């Protein structure tokens, strides 16, 4: 029997679906795992790793991040509020990356995906950092279908957390790029009701959300700096068996609380 897991099982039963959690305390090595190796749809959470992949490329391309991109209306996608706002001015690669991370801007994400060689190019970047689980197969908005049993556009909570650690705290990015990735995550605007709702107000948090909508499917991953302590990295993913089942931000926050409470 796994007593640590019982509150998570109760939570997912109340929710009406499945919850996957992995959390790592980088100071002690302590972890919390629940369905941590199961696949869940990435939804928009892929956009954080997209931004990291762009940052990695910028390490060999002088001024890539500062390069202006003058996209047209044909690049726009529903829920592209930053891209629409800057349509008449253009945006730099860095601004597109920040929009994808901090507003889940769909047009910005697809524009950057194209620069990287599409979903397979982002998947290849994740392979290059040692992530063998992540797979992106489609673009926005098709990647949100979240069909039960479909492995397209999925990863696992553990693989997400391990890759997030490598990119934000480890050596997968050069230091200036690691810091930029962290800065973008800390400026996210979409996650106030998810992992951020689980952490004490004085702790610093960088996160990236995902919401497929269908099949009760939504998620969040975060790096969390408790004041004066080594950071925690964690991922919380959800799904549900019926297409019209609704996702729950409260369930994501509640799972994150249990993860923080369960850490040594
Ligand atoms: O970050 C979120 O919670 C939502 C992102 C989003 C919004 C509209 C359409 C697609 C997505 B995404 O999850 O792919």
């Amino acid at each position: 029997t796994n007593l640590v897991a019982e509150p998570f099982a109760k939570l997912e039963q109340d929710f009406g679906g499945s919850i996957g959690v992995y959390a790592m305390d980088t100071g002690s090595g302590a972890t919390v795992s629940y369905r941590a190796e199961e696949r869940f749809p990435l939804c928009s959470s892929f956009k954080g790793f997209l931004a990291a992949a762009v940052l990695a490329r910028s390490q060999q391309q002088a001024g890539l991040l500062d390069t202006p991109i003058r996209y047209g209306k044909n690049a726009l996608v529903p829920w592209s509020p930053i891209s629409e706002k800057y349509l008449t001015t253009g945006m730099t690669v860095a601004e597109l990356s920040a929009a994808a991370v901090q507003y889940s801007d769909n047009a910005a994400a697809n524009l950057l995906l194209k620069e990287l060689g599409g979903p397979a190019g982002l998947t290849a970047f994740m392979r290059s950092i040692g992530d063998t689980t992540f797979r992106l197969d489609r673009w926005e908005l098709e990647l949100n279908s979240a069909i039960p049993g479909d492995a397209r556009d999925t990863s696992s909570p553990r693989a997400v957390t391990e890759s997030l650690q490598k990119l934000t705290l480890g050596s997968a990015l050069a230091a200036p790029q690691r810091q930029q990735f962290v800065d973008w995550l800390k400026g996210n605007t979409t996650g106030n009701h998810r992992i951020r709702a689980a952490v004490p107000a004085d702790w610093a948090v960088g996160d990236k959300t995902g919401t497929c909508g269908v099949y009760g499917t939504a998620n969040d991953y975060a790096v969390v700096w408790p004041t004066g302590r080594a950071p925690i990295v964690l991922a919380v993913y959800t799904r549900a068996p019926n297409k019209d089942d609704k996702h729950s931000e409260a369930v994501i926050a509640a799972a994150a609380r249990l993860a923080l409470e369960g850490l040594g």
